[PDB]
């Protein structure tokens, strides 16, 4: 069993298409940690809405249907396709199309269009993933743009950039959208994750999304870098036990700086308490040490 | 020596942060093919402006200096930094900061800003990589935005989305910007690439960039998918000869469909003539076969 040897700054957040900025740990009391992007088992089984390419996270494609005249200027109805262009089939055993955002926010980015004659246009757009009409599982999503320059019945692509916040639009990275819209309950979710030994917390790979209005640090925490997600999918290895002991090494000295448990479900725990960055030499990377058990007692970080 | 087993549909273009759409070949007569992103040797030596961050290709970080009142509404001067936050050191053996676009276009995307109090703002922006003032090698780049809403001395990020084309802004994917600006000549370039054997052409991984105005198919051709770039970098294998013979296998039949020459310089040649997509079974992928000599003779198509 192997891990990619990439540095923190050479890897991509698996929940938003930006580089990992830091490792981070927190207690997350009163929160069910259940991200749907960046979800893979150590055996390589993708879960949730996880896509393989980083550049597709929180992106979507589809067809622009109409401008909704009786909605705030200017709101448009989109009929989603899958990232591969195929029709969204709600009977698929996924919570929503691959790439769908897995958090509640005013998601900010650009809607672009290309016609059969290769005419193009693109403008800023915001997608409210906490609106009742947000129903990507059934292929219906709206965006709001300052521009009227969008063409009905032509293809669209959403390129995410960041989030915007205000009192009417909180950013809750741990609260899932209702992918079916309105009162529907989510289905086929990748399972929640929790540390399962006293003294342990999950170790996150944290990035700070750009903001497009309001005060926000944009912090978003993923369970595994996207490069690990694709690594495990490709390796399609069989986990020997439920827990791989991994060690964070500084290649400048070859010494181990700390260790963690890489769980079969696809997340890391460390022996540590509190909410804070885990600050480490920039060249450090994790390497697999051995298969162990849930009760392996980690050296405190 | 190993090659990743990803399908075409699972690949990222290494010259723009979008998925690969198709394999593509062309003659490229009268063109020095010398892309600077997506450049690595089979030994793992990164070249040109290649960044390991796939989402950061054609993106950049820096500091907004001022709005330039003498220029078209609204033009801002940026002092670049590197993608990893380190300052640009122009004596680095690179043509320009890692991630810099390697083509002449009006690049379209979003400039986002975060203030010291975590206030944020973001607006669409265009970067003309063919303007004489475009001088990323010495950390000077301008962008034009329809918004006046940017703050001086605060950090910015450019998130690329696509290109815009019009009478004053052609898109030439194979013509490099003058990274030093004005009349200066490029330095530290990744070498040009060319078939060296009768009947061979380069095999490219082609994607279609979003457009933000004008008629354009947005076609952009990379030498290696970003996943291979990162793989060769991490493996740092030894190229036993100057050419790895690679076989395109269809796992649906288990049989080889055609052969390519994967050159030590980091590009593929095939026996083929003309400009067209190379359409193959969707599950096919390249597999390393053997280390061969420069003059190994490939069978057609």
């Amino acid at each position: 069993f192997t891990l990619p040897v990439l540095k923190i700054s050479e890897m991509t957040n698996s929940r938003f298409p930006i580089p990992v900025d830091q490792m981070y740990t927190s207690r997350n009391e009163n929160i069910v940690v259940q991200p749907q992007n960046g979800r893979v088992t150590l055996d390589g089984e993708l879960q949730g809405t996880t896509t393989l390419q980083p550049v597709s996270i929180c992106g979507f494609r589809g067809t622009l249907q109409t401008r909704l005249a009786d909605q705030p200027n200017y709101t448009y109805q989109v009929h989603l396709e899958n990232l591969d262009g195929s029709p969204v089939d709600p009977t698929d055993e996924v919570p929503a199309p691959l790439g769908t955002p897995d958090f509640q926010a005013q998601l900010f980015g650009v809607i672009s269009q290309r016609s059969s004659d290769n005419a193009t246009r693109a403008h800023e757009a915001r997608v409210n993933t906490n609106d009742p009409t947000f129903a990507p599982q059934i292929a219906q999503v709206r965006f709001k743009s300052p521009s009227t320059d969008f063409s009905d019945n032509e293809p669209i692509k959403f390129t995410p950039v960041g989030i915007s916040v205000d009192s009417q639009n909180s950013y809750n990275q741990w609260l899932l959208p209702r992918y079916g819209g309105h009162l529907t309950n989510n289905t086929h979710l990748a399972p929640s994750v929790s540390p399962m030994f006293p003294g342990e917390q999950i170790l996150f790979f944290r990035s700070f999304m750009p903001g497009a209005g309001g005060f926000t640090d944009g912090a978003i925490d993923c369970l595994l870098p996207q490069e690990w997600v694709a690594h495990f999918y490709q390796e399609a290895a069989t986990a020997q036990t439920d827990v791989a002991l991994i060690r964070f090494v500084n290649p400048d000295t070859g010494r181990v700086l700390f260790e963690g448990k890489l769980h079969k479900q696809g997340f890391i725990t460390i022996s540590n308490s509190g909410d804070h960055p885990i600050v480490m030499p920039a060249n450090g990377y994790f390497r697999f040490e051995a298969w162990v058990k849930q009760f392996y007692s980690l050296a405190p970080v």
